[PDB]
């Protein structure tokens, strides 16, 4: 249950357990939500750039409900995770994808890592939404922090990378402290 | 389930059917959190001055969980929920009470009324947050304006009222636009 591990890398997992409960947490943004009647799917990702050829959703956690009763919190959960982040939700399904197209939305996830027959599932305990002016702030153990360091440098290797998708000049938010953070000591080095 | 009513005051429910399901909303600050193994309680409020003699809780929202599973997404809620206001919550049952003597949680819920043999209860569909600031600018149908403005002239009548413990100058928050506001057209008709 409860005495916690740092996992950098959605990579770690393949050099775990295979079967097992461990409480884990990474901080990566949030890429995708998917709300179904059966699921809710929330992906993350830290965008390593594995060769690539796909990073968009490297950790998917799992929303599990059963009934009339949880699916209710489900919504509600999305709903506010939304709200928190500004992204425009329906009213009373919800696709959501490649939402770093859009907006940087950093969050720091507790989750429980379940594995059987060497597959394995991520369950939700907690995700704390981070601002990004607090994220920006909190670059100017560091486990945290350095994972933040990465993600960001991973989004400069895209961002000037002519192919990809995301651009830091296309974001939604969209502060002026953003394009002096990030043509600062990041895009110097 | 969904042709929605609002309501302007809790007292509008002993007024309801006694046996059907009303999809309803208000508009209320969020004045309590309770968070138990069997349950979790939403107080909200707009602080009608019924007599008083208690305003505090005056709409009781319903977080119904069965299991490991659904409490999981019962706390995430709460969680993101305090998390949005600002709210010192523990890490990984929580007891918040009188939150509005600390800060202005202007929130717009939608619930269901159900009612059995005269007795009802309400449970949770939605709950949006609104900034305070939000909320100020709103006040500079008009349902949800009328609510706000309302619950901000109960607001002036329990703060210069020396009894009662809510004092605008003792919140947390705490925007300068605020001294402002009240001092404005608001504590001046």
């Amino acid at each position: 249950m409860k005495n916690r591990i740092f996992v950098s890398s959605s990579k770690d997992f393949e050099g775990y357990p295979s079967k097992a409960i461990v409480p884990v947490q990474f901080v990566a943004l949030l890429t995708s939500i998917h709300l179904t009647e059966t699921k809710c799917l929330l992906g993350f990702s830290n965008f390593e750039r594995r060769g690539d050829q796909s990073q968009e959703d490297q950790y998917l956690i799992k929303l599990k409900f059963k009934d009339r009763g949880s699916e209710r919190l489900a919504r509600i959960t999305i709903s506010l995770l939304c709200q928190y982040f500004d992204i425009e939700l329906p009213d009373l399904t919800v696709i959501l994808r490649d939402i770093h197209l859009e907006r940087l939305c950093f969050s720091s996830c507790k989750a429980l890592y379940v594995s059987k027959h060497g597959n394995y599932t991520l369950f939700l305990e907690d995700i704390k939404p981070l601002d990004l002016v607090s994220v920006i702030s909190t670059i100017s153990e560091c486990d945290l922090n350095n994972s933040l360091v990465d993600i960001f440098n991973n989004l400069i290797e895209m961002n000037r990378d002519e192919k990809n998708r995301f651009k830091f000049v296309k974001l939604i938010h969209y502060d002026i402290e953003l394009k002096k953070f990030v043509q600062d000591q990041q895009k110097v080095l």
